């Protein structure tokens, strides 16, 4: 309060105290984009090899379904039944839900669902994982001669790196893009059937042939009365070659003519899976896909694995250095670094307007010093209430400035005015200020709190948004109001130069001053005017009117919105083949794109890595995708080097000429999670009413929102149509009696088509896999059918022609389901400027004309919109009701406290208006933005229309008279505080790079704000408590009193 | 003493006739390979013993609430387990919290 | 420990145990040659041990009636064991082992006396389609995350630093082999890390307690002239450890700081 | 602690038997020369800390 | 949990057949909802009573 203008030491502790427990709590907190958003979710993976895609829905998706009763804090389960036999069930829940329990409950329900599984499943691993969705990061591997191909490059990855690299601290699935080595056995039907065999002999002889075997020891344990040898017995090894491969034996031909494997089928060591390649630019690569933990930091996680990685630098072969992709962290470090200079620039301006003002240098150091140690210290705050550093609270740093300075600002100012008012000497004068500005600090701080608190009452992930704001503001505030008592007034008394009794600049010495003569003949202007203002009261209610009501208006056409698209430096591009396409001409497509983006996008472009196989919802030949990077920010210039620019012209380059679908984007500023215009619509059969009639019901409401331009935008479903099959459907019958067995037919057919996983080996040292399939040419066309032969009972090979049938049928390769239920999913939109909300009430009344048993549900997006939302009116009522109670308190009136409420609308009106006019949008910054100015107004004020109730009270002063001096003696300050504002503002607004989108964001609705609110409240107010306390009376009728 | 040395779970499989090569490869790199993706992990080490026995510890970051950390590890290798021998398989894999510390031992 | 280590020498690239204890008595040789450093290098675990393998030729067996599956899980049953079954005796589950017995599976002659009778009804001798020949291999395969790997416990010379020492053997396990790379555990691992903290512990320390005398008082000189009593308390705990004999441990370090304490006290 | 252990290894492949020779041999020695000091000796064949092995 | 439960049941509704009705035997939630409006009635007349008095 006072304590400490007398010891200027202990509130310099105070202050480097709080300083360095800013920059303690800065080594150590956390940093993110954004905050933890994401709800959390366990997901499932299941793989049964050369399933169809109702094989892998009916075979282990509903028999897990079955099985995940039980879990706590469920929110909804969605599965995805691929038909590359890998089905992903994805339970998503309640808000920050610590995954760990729920990841064990699921994990620990699946265990029932285990034993009922499938031996292919269970053997190639089902998995249970914590897991984001958004790739954290991809590293891709290349090699510089390319003295390897895809699957050696693969190999190292798998065999090097993707077993440790995804066992951190905070990664999920790393996903493969190529495929680690494997024993590949490729069967050759036509020799095969000559020596007189069938996979199953292949089967049975690689197994018992090659394995370890359950040994024993010389000296057995217990030995014998004075044994003296103990030794190890090894007998059957695994195996190590090719060669220990090709001389596994089948069976003895009667002469000595053996039949070896070598002969029968070709061997070689080869990828466990060739579904997937991979093409960085064109050479050859393979990479890996890093998924985010399920709510840990991002930059600590990259950090990790780049520690893991840069560990296994020094055993990399000839040429193998890793290249870099995609990477979403610098993108984050290079934003909040651009957010952090300008929290320096702020700094900088600010003191250049107070000099500006206050002439004297370590006088104007004063309040310079303000405001970095309110700073360090929020953070510590932040530390404490377990916050992070995200762009929020940042925000609210760079952001709440403004309130640093102006309290700063009023008490030095203050000082010096009264210093240069009656001539006392700094110290008394500093002891006399505070005797009036003390107590309005901690009023204004209670305001503002009733201001900023309601917003802090908002749900969802924009709630944490809100609240995230809310608390750096309220928390930095009062940290800059305890400065403004311990610090401020000792340095006030303390490094400030006397001013004795009406000095005020003048000129007097030529430089600094020919301004103080301008200003102060100013301050006259403003006053002789003020009084001419209020001496017309009716006129400027009116000119009042015209202004809420242009807010209003103004207001409501305001498109809202819910972020900022930012280049981030890094996007990427997805490709679609027709129904059925080959691996061929899907790298095909991708290879035509790699070429034109390293084209007319030859200097922005750097890396163009290609995934061909793998698409979003899964994998197949039909898809690809392409993560592509661009060069240093330094190099593109203008707005046709950027994202929008880029991928919308890329767009029109693959759209309009190509036979397959393939867009060029950039993903949002949030890793995952929905966005805005638009919404995830859920169509579920309840009553069973098979695929058909689903998908059918899924045509109908796609033809029942292509009725509507006027709203719905995008008719999409977004899943795969059904494909065509080709049944086998064997006449058991003619071949129960031909002598061929149904088991060997079966997994004869598979092992030749589907594979075999059989036994284990030793590469190099390496565990790999054993697999047994046909080879290429005697599995592509239909044809191709009948080269393959039963050995049967009697010794007769029987051909496939002999039991099978054959036709063409339709199915869909994804099967999805919602909520342990089939269903069919269709996204779209809502028209431009509508909302989702209208959009979403026309869904649920049209397909409220389906079939029986075809219900709706919503999800993910349209979650987010359901349960909450228009709670700000209320709130804003809250923050209204409780601040005018709150200066009926202060002002210990009821009449009084309108007119300091009456100044919201001012500044209000200056932020849309300067949204309007750059052409921003009603998002979530605006509001923050607003918040701020609508504070600041009320700061100003209520400092006002109290220093006129003090002098009319506690100096017996008239109305008008008082009303004039207050006005009279503080257009100073507001006027420095607020023009150091905007000067520390701008930077925002003219910043560009690096989310500069959301800099202009803030940048924008501040400046306005504030022009506004000023440049009108220093007019308004005057008139505002006049007309207010004349519908108030006792005393001041005009009053004059007495004193203690 | 207090609780003060890094938590760490200890897995332990008997494979009856097993040589060295032998648990280090039915067992020890197959689990080696399905720890992937628990969380907190500082390092992990595997003794496959000539007696067959397969000890393989998981040593975490300090302060690593213990009881979450034996379950991501003991639901991680419960997947392990279909990919493991039979002989393993049915004479248990045991997933133990690890140190040495015995208050008493009693003859 | 105080002075020393937990050395993990580690494969990495595709070798073999063969090359990694290679590399094992190429670092252990050539820093048991720094007393100047190091005293007592050696490895934990166990040595290779002489160990006997039955290449059954698979062939002198592949007609004559008898099944690998048959071969094996007699020789495995025979002179390892199997768990079987289980029963219920005076109460309480309990496991069935079914092995050989004793002096008929001991020796390696005693092979011979097991005989595999094929498909149609006659026995082979084991010594009609195995082998017998003597190797060695370890009994211990240890791995440090994922990887083959070796453990080399050893320490520092008497008087020389932990640290010292570990720097040593970096620029020393430096000389290896490719596919040969270092890394630290347990001990050797959270006190590597933890050990050139300490100094910003006292920035924390002394400079808090430097401000917090600034305040009581209200200079930034008064306090200089109280925190010169720091010393006084010292040398006097020092003369103390090193005239008893003792060493510069955990209890004689919060002693030192209580100390620290009361001078400060008094003084201030 | 008032209690404490001695660790011993055979030759490389060695058995049983030369173990709970030495095992037998310390046992009789602390019962001896330290018949004073020593209350109680556990013997533990096979299972030393090095690893396992007889 | 009997809110989400009876929404539950009645988003369940287009799917029920003839006559396969949902009943009611057993609930203990009526009784907390009586229970408590109980208490609120006795509050209420704790203070009406006390008003009285003073
Ligand atoms: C560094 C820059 C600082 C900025 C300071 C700027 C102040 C200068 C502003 C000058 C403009 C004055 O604008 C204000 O409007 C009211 C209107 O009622 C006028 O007031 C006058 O007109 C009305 C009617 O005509 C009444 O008769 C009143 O008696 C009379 O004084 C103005 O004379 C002036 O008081």
């Amino acid at each position: 309060p006072n304590f400490f203008i007398d010891r200027p030491i202990f509130a310099w502790v105070i202050a480097i105290i709080i300083m360095l427990a800013g920059g303690l709590a800065i080594l150590k907190l956390p940093v993110a984009q954004y905050p933890t958003i994401a709800p959390p979710a366990v997901t499932i993976s299941a793989s049964y090899p050369g399933a169809d895609a109702k094989t892998v829905q009916d075979t282990v998706t509903q028999v897990i379904e079955q099985n995940m009763n039980g879990i706590d804090n469920l929110m909804y389960m969605s599965s995805n039944s691929d038909s590359t036999g890998t089905v992903q069930i994805t339970l998503t829940f309640e808000s920050g839900t610590d995954a760990d329990i729920a990841q064990v409950q699921v994990q620990n329900k699946l265990q029932l669902a285990m034993p009922l599984l499938p031996q292919e499943v269970q053997q190639q691993g089902v998995s249970v994982e914590k897991s984001s969705s958004s790739f954290l990061m991809v590293v891709g591997v290349i090699n510089t001669d390319g003295t390897m191909t895809q699957e050696d490059i693969s190999d190292y990855v798998a065999a090097n790196m993707k077993d440790a690299i995804s066992r951190t601290s905070g990664v999920g699935d790393v996903q493969l893009f190529g495929s680690q080595y494997a024993m590949r056995i490729w069967m050759n039907p036509n020799e095969l059937n000559k020596f007189q065999l069938t996979p199953v002999d292949v089967i049975t002889a690689i197994k018992a042939q090659n394995a370890q075997v359950a040994a024993g020891q010389l000296g057995g344990t217990p030995p014998v009365k004075g044994q003296q040898l103990n030794a190890s017995i090894i007998a059957q090894t695994r195996l190590t070659s090719t060669e220990e491969f090709g001389k596994i034996l089948l069976k003895v031909n009667q002469d000595g003519s053996r039949v070896l494997l070598r002969d029968v089928a070709k061997i070689e060591l080869g990828g466990e899976n060739y579904d997937i390649i991979a093409e960085f630019n064109g050479q050859p690569a393979s990479g890996l896909g890093i998924k985010l933990a399920t709510g840990a930091n991002a930059l600590d996680t990259a950090a990790a694995i780049r520690a893991e990685l840069a560990k296994m630098e020094p055993f990399f072969p000839s040429g193998l250095k890793i290249v870099y992709p995609y990477d979403t962290t610098p993108f984050v470090k290079i934003s909040i670094h651009e957010v952090v200079k300008t929290l320096v620039e702020a700094i900088i301006l600010v003191f250049l307007v107070m000099y500006l003002f206050l002439q004297n240098f370590r006088a104007t150091l004063i309040p310079t010093i303000a405001v970095p140690v309110v700073l360090l210290g929020t953070f510590a705050v932040l530390a404490a209430f377990g916050f992070s550093i995200n762009t929020l609270t940042m925000f609210g740093m760079v952001l709440a400035i403004g309130l640093l300075v102006d309290d700063a600002i009023v008490v030095v100012e203050n000082v010096e005015r009264v210093m240069a008012e009656e001539g006392l000497p700094p110290k008394e004068a500093t002891r006399k200020s505070m005797g009036q500005i003390q107590g309005a600090l901690v009023g204004i701080a209670m305001v503002l709190s009733a201001v900023f608190v309601p917003m802090a009452f908002f749900g969802g992930s924009t709630g944490a948004i809100y609240r995230q704001f809310s608390i750096t503001i309220v928390s930095a505030m009062a940290l800059s109001v305890l400065v403004a008592l311990i610090l401020t007034p000792a340095l006030c008394a303390t490094m400030l130069k006397p001013i004795a009794k009406g000095d005020h600049g003048e000129g007097k010495k030529g430089f600094f001053g020919w301004f103080n003569r301008m200003f102060e003949k100013s301050t006259h202007h403003y006053t002789d005017s003020v009084g001419g203002i209020l001496r017309s009261t009716g006129r400027y209610l009116v000119l009042y009117l015209i202004i809420v009501v242009g807010m209003a208006y103004l207001f409501v056409r305001l498109p809202s919105s819910f972020l900022p698209d930012e280049d981030q430096g890094v996007f990427m591009t997805m490709v679609q083949l027709p129904a059925g396409a080959t691996q061929e001409r899907t790298q095909k497509v991708l290879n035509e794109v790699t070429h034109y983006y390293l084209t007319k996008e030859k200097n922005n472009v750097e890396s163009v890595f290609a995934v061909n196989g793998f698409g979003f919802a899964g994998a197949g030949q039909n898809t690809g995708i392409a993560f592509v990077s661009l060069k240093d920010w330094a190099d593109r210039p203008g707005e046709e080097n950027k994202v929008e620019a880029i991928t919308m012209r890329a767009t029109r380059a693959f759209s309009q000429i190509k036979d397959a679908m393939v867009f060029a984007f950039n993903l949002p500023a949030i890793v995952e999670l929905g966005t805005a215009t638009g919404f995830d619509f859920e169509l579920i059969d309840q009553a069973g009413l098979g695929h058909e009639k689903l998908t059918q019901a899924r045509n109908q409401l796609l033809a029942e929102a292509a009725k509507h331009p006027d709203m719905l935008t995008s008719v999409r479903p977004n899943g795969l149509e059904d494909t065509p099959q080709f049944k086998i459907d064997i006449d058991q019958e003619k071949a129960q009696a031909l002598g061929v067995s149904i088991n060997d037919i079966n997994t004869t057919l598979g092992a030749a088509w589907g594979g075999s996983y059989v036994n284990d080996f030793i590469d190099r040292g390496r565990v790999k896999k054993v697999y047994v399939m046909s080879e290429a040419k005697y599995r592509m066309l239909p044809d191709d059918i009948g080269d393959w032969y039963v050995r049967a009972a009697d010794g007769q090979m029987v051909p496939f022609s002999a039991f099978s049938s054959s036709r063409w049928e339709y199915g869909s390769p994804r099967l999805e389901r919602y909520n342990g239920l089939p269903s069919m999913e269709i996204l779209g939109q809502a028209a431009p400027g509508k909302s989702t909300g209208e959009a979403m009430e026309l869904m649920e009344q049209l397909a409220s004309k389906l079939p029986t048993g075809v219900g709706y549900d919503w999800t993910g997006m349209s979650y987010q919109e359901r349960l909450s939302g228009n709670q700000a009116p209320s709130l804003y009522a809250i923050s209204l009701i409780v601040v005018f109670l709150c200066l009926a308190a202060l002002y210990e009136s009821w009449s009084i406290p309108f007119s300091v409420m009456l100044v919201v609308p001012l500044g209000v009106i200056g932020a849309l208006l300067a949204a309007t006019f750059r052409g921003l949008t009603n998002d979530v910054y605006f509001q923050v933005g607003l918040l701020t100015t609508i504070g600041l107004s009320a700061k100003n004020a209520i400092l006002i229309v109290e220093f006129a109730k003090d002098l009319m009270d506690k100096e017996g002063k008239g109305l008008i008279e008082a009303t004039l001096d207050a006005v009279r003696m503080r257009l100073r300050p507001i006027l420095m505080t607020s023009l150091a504002f905007i000067l520390g503002v701008m930077p925002l607004v003219i910043s560009t790079g690096a989310g500069s989108g959301a800099q202009n964001a803030v940048g924008t609705g501040v400046m306005g704000g504030m022009v506004t609110a000023t440049v009108l409240a220093i007019f308004f107010v005057p008139v505002f408590f006049v007309v207010v306390r004349r519908r108030f009376s006792r005393k001041n009728e005009d009053i004059e009193h007495s004193h203690t």
